[PDB]
Order: C-alpha cells, then structure tokens, then sequence
C-alpha cells in the first residue's frame, strides 16, 4: 500500500499484529519492552523489542516517490535505583531484523558489538532516549542523559540534553518529511517541558524500500523498566520536487 | 491495534501485505484474481484470493466495542462471452481462512459445496457482484445479474438487480455503522447510474475478534477476468451503547 496507518491507544493482552523478540510482553494494558520480576519490578541483563508485522513501503524507486511518516508514542521508565539503564528506542529497519547477538545494555539491542560504530555495516534509523552515559562503557555518549538520532551507529548523529523523570510519561512524536528531508523529534513532559531534536537524512541511502518499524530497549548491569503505553503511526508516499 | 487503515490506488508487482491463494497475482499494477493467458484472456476452471496480512480487530468482547470501517475499492470484469462468469466479492472472515475445496465457480471461492447454505457451518460475511445466474446450477440466485449481501451462506440475505458492464470500471463503498449495525453497500459506474443495497447485521454474532478482510472471485465452465484496480480500508472501534 502506498498508505498505512494504526493506533494503539493502549496495549490489551490479546495481541495479533506484533512481532515480540527478545523479553518484551504485555503486562497490563502496556507493552514492557524489558523483563521484570513477579513483584513488577525491572531486572538486570534483558533485552526486548516489538515490531508491527506489516511492512510499511518508505518509498520506491520506480516512482521516486519516498513516503512522509509521523510516529506518536509514550513510554515511561521506573527505577528503585537513581542510575536507571539503559534506553529505549524507537527504530526503522529491515524487515527481517532481529536481535544482534550481544546487544544488551549501551547498545540498546540495535546493534552488535563489533559493529555498533561501523556506519556501512547496518541498516537502522532510530531515536533513542538514553539514561546510561557512564564513559567506561558507553564511550560513544555525551556525558548526560540525552535523545538522540542514530544513524547506522550507536553514536548519535546529533542528540539533545534530555532529562530522566522516574514513573512519568514523556510523550512523542517522530515526523520524517521527505520535502525537506528533515527527521524531527519533539518530546514532551505533562508540565510542558519539552525537548527538540532534529536531523536531515536521505533514508533512500540508508534504508530499503520496504522496512518494518518498532521500539527496542535494554538492561544492562543497572536496570529501569521500559514501558511503552501508546503508538500511532502513519505514512504515505507522496513525490518531492 | 484500535484502528488500522491502508491504500492501494494501484497495486505494484512489489507487493509485501497481500496473502494470495489460489491464481490470484498482479498484472499490469492490478490484481488479476481469476488465471488468465498469456494474451491476458480469461480461462475457466479458476479461483483465487487476496486478503491483507495485517489481522483487523472488528469487535472486542471485554470492552463492549465495535469496528465502524469501510472499504472504498473499484474493479473491471472483462470477456469475450455473453454469459461470463463468475462473479467478484469483497469478503471478511477469520484469518485462517483458505480457498475451501470444490469452492469454484458459482461459490466464489468462499463456500464449500456441502456447507454452502449452511448458515451454522460458516463464518464469512461477503458482498458478491455476481454475474452467473443460470436455474439450474446457480439454483439459489435470483434470474439475473446481480449485488448480494451473503451471510454465512451462498444464497444472499439480500439481493438488488445490477447491470454487468464489460470492461468498465464499478467503484463501490462498503460502509458498517456499529450503532445502527447497518452493512451499507453503494456502487456506482462511471456515468452515474447507481446501485444501493443495506442490511442490519450484528456482526458479532457471526464472526470472531479479530479477521481479515479481501477479495475472492471464481469462473467456472464459464469465465471472465476479475480486475482489482485499488482498495482503501479503514476500521476503528467504536464503544456501541
Ligand atoms: C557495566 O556495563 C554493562 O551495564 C551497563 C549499564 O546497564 C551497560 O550500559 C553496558 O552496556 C553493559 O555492558
Ligand atoms: C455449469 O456449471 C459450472 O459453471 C458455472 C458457470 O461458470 C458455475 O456457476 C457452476 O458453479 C459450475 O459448476
Ligand atoms: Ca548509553
Ligand atoms: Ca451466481
Ligand atoms: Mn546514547
Ligand atoms: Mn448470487
């Protein structure tokens, strides 16, 4: 199709559309990208992701034609620590993706160790919201919780100051507009704070024409849950001048 | 998903969310349905299907909510005979659904022949353009070509009197309103003549959660071809008082 679009307002158990990889799983009315204990509380060394099971066609060659999407999503992150660990992100890529072997913790299960800064060897787009910045481990962050936009590498092309609130939802939109070919994210807290990021890609070079998209998120040795309450998306191929 | 919408203007060769069964493919940015030649000329003993990948939620039981959706979609059917046949349908069914056996010719592709007016054997809610009528083997059609509502059975709830125009182009808009339960059916040819058609309906009673709706045509002794030219679709739940 040259459109498609779906919302979930919320996440009911009984699920059809959704690849689940990983430790991600439904618990009450909300997807929990990372594994949790009996109690509900967040674990360590835990990886997990969902993706939507239909294609969407980023654009196409023969027409010329590279699709504009807007992606609308809320996720919360709770911690008993201080120092939650260690993101999540919300990603473009192949259709057949799955879980890089020893993706966990800084590399968010989007990439694999050998190959987490190598720009030739990957084929994703994703936005992370990162709270783990220790230098030791993540060489590649900013030393401050951040958002970034990551492209084909663990290290952001370009991220923004962010702050990590315990327990409270931070709402997003992602919009990708193939006029200008400008990547912007803008997030949100309830009290109006807000944070802007934005970057201008050629998806066409970066991705193929057909992807699926979804979140992924990771525990390392510090822990926090990741929480995704809602996602809408929609895209449609439309030709640029 | 709550909602979920898609758009195929066209239907390009490179197609990723289209489940097809039996001799259905894409030809010339359109879905052929029913087996044609090499010269593009439609042949007998044919059946085949398309339905999306994606499941559709039409109805949730623990939230008392119905889907409210409609299907806007145009076709052509095509043949050098006087009496071509089959017949087209745009249909919804539970997403196992295949191409029952000895479902050809005047069963569309949707009813086995033993079950075929078996209302308790079925779970399929289909809208047939049926261009087949002949008493002695199409015994529970109406003398003449025409729109039926089928419920679970061959024989329509409700049938309307329609022209079979060859070569030309029919849009039609497939509407169903969870308050008033009302499956509306509005066809239209290209110089305005008309053809409407509505029946009450709650479709809870007759299919599962969660389906997945397509198209399904047949020619048997008799034939024509079956063109697909586009299909949009888009269904929300709705809380039903
Ligand atoms: C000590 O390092 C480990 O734990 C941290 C924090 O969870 C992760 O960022 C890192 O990738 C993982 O290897
Ligand atoms: C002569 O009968 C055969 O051909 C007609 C026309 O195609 C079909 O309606 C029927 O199901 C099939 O058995
Ligand atoms: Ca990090
Ligand atoms: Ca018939
Ligand atoms: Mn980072
Ligand atoms: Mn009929």
């Amino acid at each position: 199709q040259d459109s498609l679009s779906f919302g979930f307002p919320t996440f009911p158990s009984d699920q059809k559309n959704l690849i689940f990889q990983g430790d991600a799983q439904i618990k009450n009315n909300a997807v929990q990208l990372t594994k949790t204990d009996s109690n509900g509380n967040p674990v360590a060394s835990t990886v997990g992701r969902i993706l939507f099971s239909a294609q969407v066609h980023l654009w196409e060659k023969s027409s010329s034609r590279v699709a504009n999407f807007q992606s609308q999503f809320s996720f919360s992150l709770k911690s008993p620590l201080s120092n939650g660990a260690d993101g999540i992100a919300f990603f473009i890529a192949p259709p057949d993706t799955t879980i890089p072997s020893g993706s966990g913790g800084g590399l968010l299960g989007l990439f694999a160790p050998g190959t987490a800064q190598n720009t030739s060897a990957n084929q994703v787009i994703a936005v992370e919201f990162d709270t783990f910045y220790a230098q030791d481990s993540n060489t590649w962050d900013p030393n401050y919780p951040h958002i970034g936009i990551d492209v084909n590498s663990i290290r952001s092309v370009k991220t923004v100051k962010w702050d990590r609130r315990d327990g409270q939802s931070l709402n997003v939109l992602v919009t990708f507009n193939p006029s200008t070919r400008n990547l912007d994210v803008v997030a949100t807290y309830s009290d109006g704070t807000r944070y802007e990021v934005s970057y201008e890609v050629d998806v066409r070079s970066v991705l193929p024409e057909w992807v699926r998209v979804g979140f992924s998120a990771a525990s390392g040795e510090q822990y926090q849950t990741h929480t995704l309450e809602s996602w809408s998306f929609t895209s449609t191929l439309l030709y640029t001048a």
